[PDB]
């Protein structure tokens, strides 16, 4: 089993073999993630369930063909794997903030000393781990807070893309899924009507990201079920700003909904559009909704 990225060809030895002897499980994260040590160490330990069968398998191994391979700041980093024993684990960076969803969620202020300038530094490091993957030509097709994680909750907290699974599945045709699994609140047309996907597919992913993080870990389209929103957006519908979101960003968010791929921004300007919003003042001054 082979899998190229950046010019450059890898299998299974390719990947770092950690003995099992020296993997310590210290917690459940919530298969499986751990809280890990390698003897020291700090890592996550995804498992996979001994049930499951050959196929999983080797979706399990692709996916850690494919984390091993980035090398960028904002994409959690692949420590090794431990696979000559069993249940196979993948050892990864210890994301000590969890999830973002989780975390907008669980520090909105109800009062918080997250800010507006906060809330556009995450949306800043993944549009940068974006536009790594767009430069070497990597389609995500799943970006969505609950795939993005933080180094930590405090004030210097680094946002980096944390799961691979459904770009996986099309490295390996997983079928084993179905329309009612299909992220289709973070799709764009093209994608949920003609299985259309490219670079421009990721930005209307990031766009409805962004929603999430400026309405601080609300779901998309909130009143609303998997095919109203089809119906909705194939009718040129697009979801309000979240409350107290300043122009310039839902302008960002708008842009990255236009109904053409080709009229959509890529990630560089994406990047420098974020970059503006945290340069005026009247954008990061502007207060968060209290709860
Ligand atoms: O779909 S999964 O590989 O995560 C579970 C199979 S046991
Ligand atoms: O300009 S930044 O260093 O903040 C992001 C690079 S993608």
């Amino acid at each position: 089993m082979n899998y190229c990225f950046a010019g450059k060809t890898s299998s299974i030895s390719d990947l770092k073999e950690v003995p099992r002897k020296n993997i310590t499980l210290i917690r459940g994260l919530g298969g499986e993630v751990y809280e890990g040590q390698v003897s020291p160490l700090q890592v996550a330990v995804k498992t996979l369930p001994e049930v499951c069968s050959e196929q999983d398998e080797l979706d399990f191994l692709m996916e850690a063909l494919i984390i091993s391979k980035f090398n960028h700041q904002n994409i959690v980093r692949c420590i090794g794997v431990s696979l000559q024993s069993l249940p196979r684990f993948i050892l990864l960076e210890l994301m000590a903030g969890g999830d973002l969803k989780s975390f907008l969620r669980e520090t909105r202020p109800r009062p918080s000393s997250l800010a507006m300038l906060d809330l556009l530094h995450v949306a800043r490091d993944i549009a940068c781990g974006c536009q790594y993957l767009e430069e070497n030509h990597f389609i995500h097709r799943d970006i969505a807070a609950r795939n993005c994680l933080l180094t930590c909750p405090g004030p210097g907290r680094v946002a980096k893309i944390g799961d691979f699974g459904m770009a996986r599945d099309i490295y390996r045709a997983s079928r084993k899924g179905g329309c009612a699994m299909l992220p289709v609140k973070w799709m764009p047309p093209e994608a949920f009507m003609e299985g259309i996907f490219t670079s421009k597919t990721d930005t209307w992913s990031f766009g409805v990201l962004l929603w999430e993080i400026f309405s601080l870990g609300y779901m998309p389209y909130p009143s609303k079920s998997n095919q109203e929103v089809l119906e909705f957006v194939t009718s040129g519908g697009r979801m309000d700003p979240p409350k107290n979101c300043p122009g310039p960003v839902y302008r960002i968010m708008t842009q990255c909904w236009q109904h053409q791929p080709e009229d959509r921004p890529n990630f560089a300007i994406i990047l420098e559009r974020i970059e503006y919003c945290t340069q005026d003042p009247d954008v990061i001054n502007t207060a968060l909704p209290i709860e």
